[PDB]
């Protein structure tokens, strides 16, 4: 019923070659190395993994450490940010908890709302994992989210991204330290995101 889609979430971007126990073991081991977990014990209770479109099911113990769970949006796995999202036959019963708690440091948002601040960043070569593209843009400072964006057929980046800093005052800096940056074979473009949205 609804409290069982409460205590499921969508992990998408998950890496190539991942087994049910290594996103088990991550899961559950970061959850209380992160102080998210409310009871004694592994939160997690199962997980569906579909190799072919790189998503997974978690499914908790707990309505509320499955909205706590929702902190790890971003959080970096083998080089990759995993998309954390309600399922989208959630809906929460009055009483359900909605929103998460607590703020985990280090891990970036995967959600990049337009924005004033929104940044695309087109032309990047496209072996580089969402941590080391992650790592070019925080040449200017932290992110407050971000998003790479990959190509299902081949498993790989599709050479572009969107991203925002937590210091919007950074934006036009960031712009003109990458924009036409040599990469590799290509250059980058970096511009506000919605100079090129259609």
């Amino acid at each position: 019923q609804m409290t069982r889609q409460a205590r499921r979430l969508y992990v998408g971007n998950i890496p190539f070659g991942i087994t049910e126990e290594a996103m088990m073991d991550f899961f559950n081991a970061q959850m209380r190395l992160g102080g998210l977990t409310q009871a004694p014990g592994n939160p997690v209770l199962a997980v569906q993994i579909n190799q072919d479109k790189n998503f997974a099911f978690l499914e908790f113990r707990s309505v509320d450490e499955t909205t706590q769970a929702m902190a790890f949006d971003g959080i970096i796995f083998q080089g990759q940010s995993l998309k954390i999202r309600r399922p989208h036959d959630y809906q929460p019963l009055p009483g359900m908890s909605e929103n998460p708690s607590v703020y985990v440091p280090g891990v970036v948002s995967t959600v990049v709302p337009d924005s004033a601040h929104k940044l695309f960043i087109g032309g990047l070569p496209n072996y580089l994992n969402d941590d080391q593209v992650k790592e070019l843009l925080t040449s200017f400072g932290p992110l407050k989210a971000f998003n790479l964006v990959k190509d299902s057929a081949t498993g790989l980046s599709k050479g572009y991204a969107f991203c925002e800093y937590v210091d919007i005052n950074v934006t036009d800096q960031a712009i003109a330290g990458l924009n036409g940056m040599q990469l590799g074979d290509k250059k980058l473009l970096v511009q506000r995101a919605s100079v090129g949205a259609k």
